[PDB]
């Protein structure tokens, strides 16, 4: 994890529902997610100060300073600075970064992935397997199917075959080549129904 303390104002896209996650000192907080753009990049933030939920919300620009940077995620937590910001320092952000943000991978490049990378998409749920301790989600596209694996808040979650799992900050783990996406500290889940 890097630490950038020079000023970057960004328009924010999207932004999750508040949710519960174990924090580094292990007690319960909130966070949520977020992507944001610069006219030639966008961003996958994860913000770990409840506070700022309102300054991330969709079409506001911001300029953060003193957050860090980790698999190329930007997290922004008590100790950084999220000011709106300045209308001199606003840039259009075109319209194909937006839709570039809002694109998901395709399962067949998720496979592709070494272990310990990061991904984020919506995705059809084809199958699920509710265990003793965790839950599988066979999920499909029609480039290939891959099993994400869910616990805590993340197990048994409510849905079915057809529905959509929007998946943020799953990572990629290999069991025998095999790979599939698992959740860690600061996954989140929401589910459309179809």
């Amino acid at each position: 994890a890097v630490l950038h303390s020079e000023p970057l104002t960004v328009m924010v896209l999207t932004a999750t529902d508040p949710f519960e996650y174990e924090s580094p000192e292990h007690e319960v907080k909130n966070m949520f997610h977020a992507t944001v753009a610069t006219v030639s990049q966008y961003f996958h933030v994860k913000v770990f100060n409840i506070d700022l939920k309102e300054k991330f919300t969709k079409n506001n620009f911001i300029t953060i300073s003193n957050y860090f940077e980790s698999k190329g995620i930007l997290e922004i937590n008590e100790t950084s600075s999220v000011l709106e910001a300045a209308p001199k320092q606003m840039i259009e952000v075109p319209n194909c970064i937006t839709r570039n943000a809002n694109a998901s991978p395709k399962i067949c490049d998720i496979q592709k992935g070494t272990s310990g990378t990061v991904f984020y998409g919506v995705f059809t749920l084809h199958k699920k397997k509710v265990k003793t301790q965790n839950t599988s989600y066979e999920i499909k596209d029609g480039s290939g199917s891959i099993e994400v694996v869910g616990s805590g808040q993340w197990h048994n979650i409510n849905c079915k075959e057809g529905d959509k799992l929007h998946l943020f900050c799953f990572h990629l783990k290999r069991e025998r080549g095999q790979p599939k996406l698992v959740c860690g500290d600061h996954s989140f889940v929401k589910v459309t129904k179809a």
